[PDB]
């Protein structure tokens, strides 16, 4: 009901990555503090109604609609991996391709949004995409040096704190958790600052073009590189197992094309201050 909600981040200094990276690949070392302004950031992310209000103002037709196609994940039919397929007249309106609906999931996150298709959403909204440091810092939701936003243990007190896999990745998603796909943008418990799935659900794009090669100087309010080919996306999603993926942890980090969507990933907004009411 009120999906495109905003949370005040606070002011603050904290650390960025870590000194203990489980992708080493991925550039999640070194720690380095940070200092970050207060900003808002979405509570949740951009929901399937939500973009479909924007679309009805502008007639923005995305990025997936106008290639034809885009990357769905083949455990969730009726490339990066055997399990990307490109499917033609998959996007946001038909999140596993042209038979399927978005019409029963109006609460869900947005999908098969590319880098650009969430800039013209947020900035239409009278917000930006956040940095990934603002992301990373809005994530640990006040938190010090957690693998989680919620602290290091993936089921707090037996509950399931976000959307991830269960079972044995690609063949058996058991659904534990209570979501297949995605869940509802306002599932599961808000971490300290208020945000809904944060982490797992959906990936979601930030501004920074990425790299895996970060200085461990003190910085405020940092950008990212000035250039790059790739944008960082953050969080992981649905389909993240320990077995394989472990990218549902604040640190973690993972970049793609600005032009390319899938069926895992979509964003969420941030603004230095409230956009205009209503
Ligand atoms: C986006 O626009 C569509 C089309 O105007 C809206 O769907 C219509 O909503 C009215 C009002 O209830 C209905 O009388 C029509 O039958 C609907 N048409 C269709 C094709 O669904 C839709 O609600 C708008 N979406 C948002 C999020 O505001
Ligand atoms: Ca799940
Ligand atoms: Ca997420």
């Amino acid at each position: 009901l009120a999906h495109s909600k905003m949370v005040p981040i606070p002011a603050g200094v904290f650390t960025m990555g870590t000194d203990d990276p489980q992708i080493k690949q991925d550039g999640e070392a070194p720690a380095r503090r940070v200092t970050i302004d207060a900003f808002y950031m979405d509570a949740y992310a951009v929901s399937n109604t939500e973009f479909e209000k924007f679309v009805n103002s502008t007639g923005y037709l995305t990025e997936a609609e106008k290639f034809g196609d885009s990357f769905v994940f083949e455990g969730m039919l009726s490339a990066a991996a055997p399990w990307w397929l490109p499917v033609k007249g998959a996007n946001w309106r038909h999140p596993e391709g042209p038979d399927s609906t978005i019409l029963h999931r109006p609460d869900h996150p947005v999908l098969h949004v590319s880098w650009n298709d969430a800039v013209a959403y947020c900035t239409w909204a009278g917000k930006r995409l956040p940095t990934e440091a603002e992301w990373e810092y809005s994530c640990r939701g006040g938190l010090h040096n957690r693998l989680f936003p919620w602290g290091n243990k993936l089921q707090p007190k037996g509950q399931h704190y976000a959307n991830i896999w269960q079972g044995e990745f690609p063949v058996t998603n058991t659904g534990e958790d209570g979501f297949q796909g995605t869940a509802p943008v306002d599932a599961f418990p808000p971490n300290g600052y208020g945000l809904y799935n944060i982490v797992g659900n959906a990936w979601e794009w930030t501004s920074d073009w990425w790299t895996v090669h970060h200085s461990v100087e003190e910085t405020l309010n940092p950008k990212g590189p000035p250039s790059g080919k790739d944008r960082v996306k953050k969080g992981g999603s649905y389909m993240c197992h320990r077995s394989y993926c472990y990218r549902y942890r604040c640190a973690a980090r993972s970049q793609n094309t600005p032009d390319s969507s899938a069926s895992n990933l979509g964003f969420r907004c941030a603004a230095d201050r409230l956009p205009t009411m209503d």
